[PDB]
C-alpha cells in the first residue's frame, strides 16, 4: 500500500526539460545530432557533467568544462562549431512549473501521502541564478523533502541516492511511488521494488499514478489558492506607542502591501492572498488590526477612532522604515484604507476596498440619524452600548464564528430588527453547521485568538460615529486622485454593490472589479476570483 | 532659559526652499517679476494657497487653481505666458536635507531639549509624492514633534497655530527658540515671548542658535551615525525547525540585506549600520544568530555546526518568502556568510565580511593542529570543554562585555597562554572602565539579552571543528563566483589583514575595503567608515 510520491524536477515538475534543449539548438544550429547531448554526458561517472550534479563545482565553473567537451565532440565527427551560457540561461528562463504535476502532487499531500522531490542538479552561481531560485522556492514549499543532488553528493542512478531517499521518507521501497522522465534514473527504484513511472506527457503519467494510488487526480476541481500555516509564518511586532503594538504576518519582496481586515476577523481572514500576492511579486503585511489577536486592545472606546487607527497606521511604516504601502482593505479595513488615502496620500502607493465604498461624510445629517434610516444597520445600534454586544460574542466563541462566516445561501442571521429581538444570535441555532467556506481547524484559530482580547476592542470600531463624522468632514473638499481599487461583491446584503454607485463623483480616475455569488466574507467566499482581481490591478496600477 | 527648539521645513531644515523657484523660473523663463509668487499667494487667507495648506485640497486639486492664478496675474500684468506641474516637481526633487541644520537639531536633542518640526505644508496625492515621503521620514524620525500645517488645518502666520505649537511642546513661550525663514511666520512667536531667528544663510543662524543656547553647534565634531533604540524597532520571529526560532530587527524597503553578527554579539552590534543602510535603499534584517538574544538557544554541541545553521538560514530565507538577500557578516557570521556564498549561491545576491577572510579546509590537517599552531588562537582550546568557558562569562555580565567590547588601544585581554593562566579575565580588572566605543546603557543591553540563555549556544559555535572541516572539505574544488566583498580591519589582532591576502586565489572577483585604526569590534569602532563601504559596495555590485 502507497504512503509516498517521489517526482523529480526537470520534465516532470518543471517543463520544458532543460534537457531538451541540447537537441533543439543542435536543430536550431544544423549540429550534427546527438553533438551537444553527447558532450554534456562525456566521461560519464568521472566527467565534468557529474562533478557539477554531485556539487564538487559550480555551474559557472563546468560552464568552459562543457565548452571544451563541445569542442572535442566537433573535432571527432569533423565539424565546425559555429556560446553554451547563452543556451543554458535561455533554458532555465524557459522551464516553468508543470501545474496539473503540482496539482497532483498536492492532492496526494492533501489525502496523507508524504511526498519529495529527489533531483539531479547544480550549485547556481549564475549572474541569473535569481530566476531558478524562485523556481524552486515556489515548488519546495509543497513537498515534505526536497533532495538534491549537488547537496548530497550523490547522484541518480547511484544506488545510494535511493537508499538515501528511502532512509529520509522513513519508508519501505513497495509504499513509493517514483516519477522520473529518464528511464535509465528509474531502473534502480524499480530494482529496490518502488512503483515507477515513466514521464513522457503529462496527462499519460497522472492516468498512471491515479490508477496505482486509487485517488482522483486527472479531471479533477479546483483547487482553493494556497493558505496559510500560522506556525509558518514570519510574526512581526511594532510599538507604535507606549501601550500599543500592532502585530503582523509578513511574506514575499516587492512592494509593500499592507492587509486591513474587517470584523470581527485577523490576519488570517487573508490566508488565501497571502501565499498568492507574494508570488505575484508583492511584499506582503497582513494585519491583526488594533483590537485584534496578537495587536494591543486598550479598552477606550476613543482609542479606536478612525482618526487614531489612520495616525497609528502611519507610524507602523514610519518604524518600519516603509516611505510607502499600497493599502488593502475590507469590511472595517476598507473604510480605514480610503481614509488613508485622503488623510496621507503621500504614505499610500495605492489603495483597494473589498465590499466597503467610499461614501463621504453627510454634514446635514448626525451618523445616527443615516444609521437608523437603512433597516440593514439596525445591528450597529444594537453594537452601541458597551458590553452588551461583547456578552453576546464571547459567551460561545466557536458558535460566534460559525454563525458569522457563512456563504450567502448558508445565511444563518438576519440582521434586521436585531435590537427589537435583542441580538445577533437570538434566534440562530446553539450548535450551528460548519460552512462549506471554513474548516473546523480554521475556526478554532478565530476562537483561539479571540480569547486573548475578547470582543471589546473589535467593537469599539463601531462606537466613534460622531468622532469620526466630524473628521470626515475636514476632508469633504479632497478628492481621492492616487490610484483606486473597488471591488463590490453581488450577495453582501450589508455593504451591496449599489452603495458604490457614486464614488467615481469622488475618486474619477477609480478601478472596479466585481465579483458575482460572493458574500460578505469575500476573501474567504471567492478567493481565486480576489487573487485574479488584485493581482491584476497590483501589476497594472501599483508596481513591481 | 531654554529647552524646546522649533525648525520650520522650507529653507531651514530642507533647501533649496521650494518657495525659491518661482523667483528662478520668471528669471529663466523672462516673465515680470514677482508675476508666479504674486499667483501663489493670490487671495491671501481665502485664496487656493491656504487652502491647499490648511488640508482642504490635495497638491494635486491646488495646480489647476494655480495655473488660472497665473493667466489672471499676466492678463492684469499685460503679458503673455509661454505647466506648474512641471515647475513644482522639479523644485520638490530638488529640496533636500540641510544637514547642518538637521546636525544643530540632534544636538540640541542630545542635550535634553524637546525638539520639533511647525510646517506649512500640503497633502500631496502626485504621482512622484514618494520623494517627499522619503524625505519627511528620514527629517521626522530625529524630531519630538512634526506639525504639519495640512493636518491640523491652521496655518502660518496664524495666532493658532502657535498656541497649539506651545500646547505640544508643554512650554511657556520664553523657554522655545523658533527658527524660520519667514520673517512674517516669524512675528507671531516673537509677539508671545519665544527667541526668534531668521534664516536666510544657514551659518548665521546656527551661530544666532549656538549664542542663544549655550551649546556648541557650530563647526562641531563627528558625530556618530544614527544609533537603533531596540523599542523603537520592527521585531520577527521566524521557526525555522520545531524547538528553533529565529529573530530579527527589520528597517527599510529594497533588497533584503541579512546581518550576520559574531561572538558574543546581538543583532544590536550592527545598530550603527541598520538606519543607515535602510536610508541607502535596503531592507535590512538584522539577526539574532542560533544561540542568542530571542532566538532560540538549543543546547546540543551538533545544532552549531555550519551546516545546520547554514541550512537554518536558507530555511529562514524560505519562510519569508525571499529567494535571495545579499549576506553580511562580521567574526563568526562572517565564517557563516563565506559557506552561505559556497553551499547556497542561488540564495546569496552578493556576499560580504567584516575582517573575517575565507581560508579553504586545509584537507591535510586537523583544525586542532591549526589552532595550536597560532598561539592567538588559544582561547579557542579554552572555549572546547562545556561549562569551563560558560562559568567564566556568565559569573559577571557587566564584566564580560566590558572587557570584550574595547578599542585596539583600550586592551585589558592577552589572548596567548589562556588555558596556561585558566581563563580569558584571570589578569583582567574587576570593575573595567567603560570603553569609548560604548555607553554604560549600550553594555545593558547585551547583559540584559544575555541573561535568556547565557554562553553555551554562543561558546557552540566553537565545539564543531571536527564537523565544519569535514562539511568543508566537500568545497574544495568550487570558486566563490557572485559577487563579494571582504573588509579588514588593521588593527584587529586576531582576525588579522594578512590572513586574508590568499581569497583572490577562491574569490577571483573578489572587492575590497580596508579600515585603518580599527579594532575587532568593526561595527562599533569605526561605523561611519563601515557605512561608506558597505553602501558603496551595495550600490554597484548589490543592486537597488
Ligand atoms: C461601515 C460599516 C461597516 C460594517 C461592516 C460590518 N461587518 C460586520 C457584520 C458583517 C455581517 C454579519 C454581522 C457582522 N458591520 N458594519 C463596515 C465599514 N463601514
Ligand atoms: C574563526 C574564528 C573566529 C573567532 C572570532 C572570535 N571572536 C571572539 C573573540 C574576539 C576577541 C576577544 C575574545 C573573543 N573568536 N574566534 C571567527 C571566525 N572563524
Amino acid at each position: 500500500t502507497l504512503r509516498a510520491a517521489v517526482f523529480d524536477l526537470d520534465g516532470v515538475l518543471a517543463l520544458p526539460a532543460v534537457f531538451g534543449v541540447l537537441g533543439r539548438t543542435e536543430e536550431a544550429l544544423a549540429l550534427p545530432r546527438g553533438l551537444l547531448n553527447d558532450a554534456f554526458q562525456k566521461g560519464g561517472p568521472e566527467g565534468a557533467t557529474t562533478r557539477l550534479m554531485k556539487g564538487e563545482i559550480t555551474l559557472s565553473q563546468w560552464i568552459p568544462l562543457m565548452e571544451e567537451n563541445c569542442r572535442k565532440c566537433s573535432e571527432t565527427a569533423k565539424v565546425c562549431l559555429p556560446s553554451i551560457k547563452e543556451i543554458f540561461d535561455k533554458a532555465i528562463s524557459a522551464r516553468k512549473i508543470n501545474r496539473p504535476m503540482l496539482q497532483a502532487a498536492l492532492m496526494l499531500r492533501k489525502k496523507g501521502f508524504t511526498t519529495a522531490i529527489l533531483t539531479n542538479t547544480w550549485l547556481d552561481d549564475r549572474a541569473e541564478r535569481d530566476g531558478l531560485a524562485q523556481l524552486m522556492c515556489e515548488l519546495k514549499m509543497h513537498f515534505d523533502f526536497l533532495i538534491e543532488s549537488c547537496q548530497v553528493g550523490m547522484v541518480k542512478p547511484e544506488p545510494q541516492i535511493y537508499k538515501f531517499l528511502l532512509d529520509t521518507l522513513k519508508a519501505s521501497p513497495s509504499e513509493v511511488v517514483f516519477l522520473d522522465d529518464i528511464g535509465a534514473n528509474l531502473k534502480p527504484a524499480r530494482d529496490l521494488g518502488m512503483v515507477t513511472i515513466l514521464v513522457q506527457d503529462t496527462d499519460t503519467a497522472l492516468k498512471e499514478l491515479e490508477k496505482v494510488t486509487g485517488i482522483q487526480l486527472l479531471n479533477t476541481p479546483a483547487p482553493l489558492p494556497t493558505s496559510c500555516n500560522p506556525s509558518d509564518m514570519s510574526h512581526g511586532y511594532v510599538t507604535v506607542k507606549p501601550r500599543v503594538r500592532l502585530h503582523f504576518v509578513e511574506l514575499g519582496s516587492g512592494p509593500a502591501v499592507c492587509l486591513c481586515h474587517g470584523f470581527p476577523e485577523s490576519w488570517y481572514s487573508w490566508r488565501y492572498q497571502i501565499p498568492a500576492l507574494a508570488q505575484a511579486g508583492y511584499r506582503v503585511l497582513a494585519m491583526d488590526m488594533k483590537g485584534y489577536g496578537e495587536s494591543s486592545a486598550p479598552p477606550e472606546i476613543e482609542e479606536y477612532c478612525m482618526e487614531v487607527l489612520c495616525k497609528e497606521m502611519v507610524t507602523f511604516l514610519d518604524k518600519l522604515g516603509l516611505s510607502q504601502a499600497v493599502f488593502i482593505g475590507h469590511d472595517w479595513g476598507g473604510m480605514l484604507v480610503w481614509y488613508m488615502a485622503l488623510f496621507y496620500p503621500e504614505r499610500v502607493r495605492a489603495v483597494a476596498s473589498l465590499n466597503t465604498p467610499f461614501i463621504p461624510a453627510n454634514p446635514n445629517m448626525s451618523p445616527l440619524e443615516s444609521i437608523k434610516a437603512n433597516p440593514v444597520f439596525d445591528y450597529q445600534l444594537y453594537f452601541q452600548e458597551p458590553g452588551v454586544a461583547e456578552a453576546e460574542l464571547e459567551q460561545n466563541l466557536s458558535r460566534t464564528f460559525k454563525s458569522l462566516f457563512r456563504a450567502s445561501d448558508e445565511s444563518v442571521l438576519s440582521m434586521h430588527k436585531v435590537c427589537e429581538a435583542g441580538g445577533l444570535f437570538v434566534n440562530s441555532p446553539e450548535e450551528p453547521s460548519l460552512s462549506r467556506m471554513v474548516t473546523e481547524e480554521e475556526i478554532q484559530f478565530y476562537v483561539q485568538q479571540f480569547k486573548k482580547s475578547g470582543f471589546r476592542g473589535p467593537l469599539n470600531w463601531y462606537r466613534n460615529m460622531e468622532r469620526n463624522w466630524k473628521w470626515a468632514c475636514k476632508s469633504l473638499g479632497r478628492k481621492i486622485l492616487i490610484p483606486a481599487l473597488m471591488v463590490t461583491a453581488e450577495k453582501d446584503f450589508v455593504l451591496v454593490p449599489q452603495m458604490s454607485q457614486h464614488m467615481e463623483d469622488w475618486i474619477p480616475h477609480l478601478k472596479r472589479g466585481h465579483i458575482e455569488d460572493c458574500g460578505h466574507w469575500t476573501q474567504m467566499d471567492k478567493p481565486t476570483e480576489v487573487n485574479q482581481i488584485l493581482i491584476k490591478w497590483l501589476d497594472s496600477d501599483a508596481r513591481n
